[PDB]
């Protein structure tokens, strides 16, 4: 498949060169996939995501994305116009406030929630979790993703946007899940990226356009971004049976571009994910 005049981050995961604006990707899309969004929400009216996306867990008063957050990650994971894997069941997960805030425990207790609430849906290709979420280093937080990962889930987790090591920060600094730094359209490190040797890849962090509560979009950055893009292509992966949930970002960092991007400090992979379609 290709998808015109694709938002720069759909595009830059399907080319080895920046300033393409085409996505190119098989067209079975991370059907048969499932992706639980852990953040804000997920507005699931959103047409975007085609009925695609449903709230299935809320730790606050209400199931709504108040926020945009949320809504704005699930969009560049499976929407229609914005997502890397377009055909992906979307699962919403509300561990944060509408002002993006969220206790350790609460994220902890969502993160259990998946690995046990993935065993009531129908995901025969394979079970994503993508935290845009994080703060200071927690031993329990790690275990917590760490415990998600070894359930059966790809887990990627954002590296976190302080300019700084990402070892002092969680879920980052957790070894065995996926932490993502962010990328800009000229491949350079975004400004904001965390890094470090904790990182095991960059996905496109900067100006990402997406869906927004209200039926709306917008463009936003973060490493909040970068990690929707590695978990929709880890879901697209997975439905192309390329790789499983335990091998899903070794398999993203082996097939990534490489060397490309610049303003990597000493240390820190220099991998851009890659969906190496070949039509
Ligand atoms: N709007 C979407 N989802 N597109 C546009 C063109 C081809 C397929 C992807």
């Amino acid at each position: 498949a290709a998808q015109t005049n694709a938002p720069w981050g759909l595009a830059r995961i399907s080319s080895t060169s920046p300033g393409t604006s085409t996505y190119y990707y098989d067209e079975s899309a991370g059907q048969g996939s499932c992706v639980y969004v852990i953040d804000t929400g997920i507005e699931a009216s959103h047409p975007e995501f085609e009925g695609r996306a449903q709230m299935v867990k809320t730790y606050y008063y209400s199931s709504r994305d108040g926020n945009g957050h949320g809504t704005h990650c699930a969009g560049t994971v499976g929407s229609r116009t914005y997502g890397v894997a377009k055909k992906t069941q979307l699962f919403g997960v509300k561990v944060l406030d509408d002002n993006g805030s969220g206790q350790y425990s609460t994220i902890i207790a969502g993160m259990d929630f998946v690995a046990s609430d993935k065993n009531n849906r129908n995901c025969p290709k394979g079970v994503v979790a993508s935290l845009s979420l994080g703060g200071g280093y927690s031993s329990s937080v790690n275990s917590a993703a760490a415990r998600l990962q070894s359930s059966g889930v790809m887990v990627a987790v954002a590296a976190g946007n302080n300019n700084a090591d990402a070892r002092n920060y969680s879920p980052a600094s957790e070894p065995s899940v996926c932490t993502v730094g962010a990328s800009d359209r000229y491949d350079r490190r975004s400004s904001f990226s965390n890094y470090g040797s904790v990182l095991d890849i960059f996905g496109p962090g900067t100006d990402i356009l997406s869906t927004w509560i209200g039926g709306s979009t917008r463009s936003i950055s973060g490493t909040s971004m970068a990690t929707p893009h590695v978990a929709g292509l880890a879901a697209y992966l997975m439905t192309l049976g390329k790789t499983t949930a335990a091998s899903a970002c070794r398999y993203i960092a082996d097939t990534a571009n490489k060397g490309d991007l610049s303003n990597i400090p000493f240390g820190t992979v220099n991998l851009l994910a890659y969906n190496n379609y070949q039509a």
